[PDB]
């Protein structure tokens, strides 16, 4: 099975930046409703999608209590619980993060380590790459992810 | 086999909106010479791509009378005919629709039912997720799609 | 295994345009430090991604004299070497190129032939499709690619 997901958020000065589950030192952070972790959101949608289960807007509306104030690993692990209950064995996640600042290169090890631990995948099965928008989208973070299961 | 397809269209106020084969009540709709159904176009290109057959610009140009003015479902069924004749067995389609309005949430069932009916896939093999652009692309509808076959 | 990658470049008047390893006659070309071949970059990142090896920013930085000034095909071939050494057999590449000008249609055969030769894949396993941005991004070339291996 395959799943594909995307996420993006406005970034603003003096807000915390969360990506791949981690708080990243940055001059900008998401202007969100959530922690705005675009990588987790894209991955979560990709997982749900692989089983036709909907998306984070359907399954995690803030109006449900359990989701209000929650960090995005809660959404990811619930999607993992849902596909696992349907017999899924996650094999791989490959995703691209796009943002002009800050540079994610120095945080490569930490970001992969976190995704590896969250999705319970070996490091060679976490394919994370970083891009800038080349001035296409200087005020957003963007994420696009593909997952592979069984 | 895997295929990847994308489409985007300018949205204009007061034009009809077509997605996944359906008319969706909306304040905005594609400005296009086609019906502008980004979902159909992205899926069609992904199917073509999975066999290297080209893209919808090549196979369904507005110059070709058989295709001019037709709804986009006609091009998807033709792409399905072409890949089926080359032995394809479509397994899964996962795609993301991005647009700032209207909300697609209320239409989720009919949209997924449509894709399942047109592509002849069970609903758990239709992975449809909805996003807004968070202000990055407030005047366009975008779709990106992955298909898996065989 | 699966890998996903993306690339974009600002386009500027009177610069040469390189795509899929070829010179493409054009009024606009990438402004950059590389040849700005978005197809090559996105394919290379997708390959690297399929094995968790990093991305082109990590492995091919212009601080490294081995890589500065090299054509992007040299990067793609090195990524091929690295995954092949880890047992991979590339099976398929499917990608989308997005740009408002020049038209890529007239170059389809040459572009696909180049990808086929470079990646040593049969033509039906090269899924290249072309799009314009519909004015979303009229001054960039964008590429997004999925690769499948084994
Ligand atoms: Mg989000
Ligand atoms: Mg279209
Ligand atoms: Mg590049």
């Amino acid at each position: 099975r395959i799943g594909y997901g995307e996420d993006s958020h406005r970034l603003e000065e003096g807000r915390p930046l969360y990506l791949c589950g981690l708080l990243i030192p940055s001059p900008v952070g998401a202007l969100a409703h959530s922690d705005g972790d675009a990588a987790m959101h894209a991955l979560t949608d990709a997982l749900l999608s692989a089983y036709g289960l909907g998306d984070i807007g359907l399954l995690f509306p803030d109006t449900d209590p359990r989701w209000r104030g929650e960090r995005s690993e809660v959404f990811l692990r619930e999607a993992m619980r849902l596909v696992e209950a349907r017999g899924a064995k996650l094999l791989q996640a490959s995703l691209v993060l796009t943002l002009d600042r800050p540079k994610l290169g120095p945080h490569r090890k930490a970001l992969v380590d976190s995704l590896s631990r969250l999705m319970r995948l070996p490091q060679d099965r976490i394919g994370l790459t970083f891009k800038t928008s080349e001035g296409l989208a200087p005020s957003h973070v963007q994420a696009r992810a593909v997952v592979l299961l069984d």
